[PDB]
């Protein structure tokens, strides 16, 4: 490989975005003009809290995703008291920027979205991999409007510690500690939702209340919905986990792909297609 960077090999700028333990950082590498978003983690920090795990985890699971709609890691270095990681940057942002700004998304967006995510979760999970906290600020846009899904520092590693956004947490969470690679399917079911209503399906006052909902499965559809988004919808919001479509004990993701709803995707070479327009 390249010999190992240093921050100095970067002009610095602009901050992309905030987490608990990390702030990413929009760097150019001076030698190639190249623009990556670096992940900066101080290693107090990190020891003090307990997540050497995480941060450990996190670079692992990144290191073995060989996909388009991923975030790539492209080198890690250290100065004395911070981790660098070079990440793919993902010019357009957020999608959930995109819902707040056009509402929400017609058929064809939705279905071409969703049918990338699905696709996502496809590869995530043939290679033993749970994200745990899937949701629509963890999956980015890149500047051709491609999905690319962030943050695996909460990722799982197939061979039930407690994570998750509360809007989009399964069932099987609130109730057994547990998660497998259906709570992701439970949390496509929810952005999916809110791609059609423009907003996720259970929200309340407070945390707890959400949980409460979620699992009575106190939801509704209003009228607008596509029936067969909707039809699709009710079969991921399972609040039984083994019963989820795109599940091992539903055979997995052939009949998710085959659903109605995605007859007119074509799978093979989603990335090459060109994303309609929003709105
Ligand atoms: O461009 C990026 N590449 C890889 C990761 C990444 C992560 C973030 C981020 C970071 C912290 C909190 C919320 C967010 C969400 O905005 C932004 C841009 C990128």
């Amino acid at each position: 490989q390249p010999r190992k960077k240093r921050p100095e090999d970067f002009k610095f700028g602009k901050i992309l975005g905030e987490g608990s333990f990390s702030t990413v950082v929009l760097a150019r590498e001076l030698a190639t003009s190249r623009e990556y978003a670096i992940k900066i983690l101080e290693k107090r920090h990190i020891i003090k809290e307990n997540k050497v795990p995480y941060v450990t985890r996190e670079r692992d699971v990144m290191s073995r995703l060989d996909h388009p709609f991923f975030v790539k890691l492209y080198f890690t270095f250290q100065d004395d008291e911070k981790l660098y990681f070079g990440l793919s940057y993902a010019k357009n942002g957020e999608l959930l920027k995109y819902i707040r700004k056009i509402g929400s998304f017609d058929e064809t967006c939705t279905r071409f979205y969703t049918a990338e995510i699905v696709s996502a979760l496809e590869y995530l999970h043939g290679k033993g991999i749970i994200h745990r906290d899937l949701k629509p600020e963890n999956i980015l846009l890149n500047e051709d409007m491609h999905i690319q899904i962030t943050d695996f520092g909460t990722a799982k590693v197939l061979s039930n510690s407690f994570v998750g956004t509360a809007q989009y947490v399964s069932p099987e969470l609130l109730t057994e500690k547990s998660a497998c690679k259906s709570s992701d399917l439970w949390a496509l079911g929810c952005i999916i939702y809110q791609l059609v209503a423009g907003l996720p399906p259970f929200r309340a006052g407070n945390e707890y209340l959400i949980f409460q909902k979620i699992i009575k499965l106190e939801y509704d559809f209003p009228e607008k919905f596509f029936p067969k988004a909707r039809d699709l919808v009710e079969k991921l919001l399972v609040l039984d986990a083994t019963k989820r479509l795109g599940c091992e004990e539903m055979e997995g993701y052939g009949p998710l792909k085959a659903h109605p709803f995605f007859e007119s995707v074509t799978w093979e070479n989603l990335h090459q297609q060109t994303p309609p327009k929003l709105t």
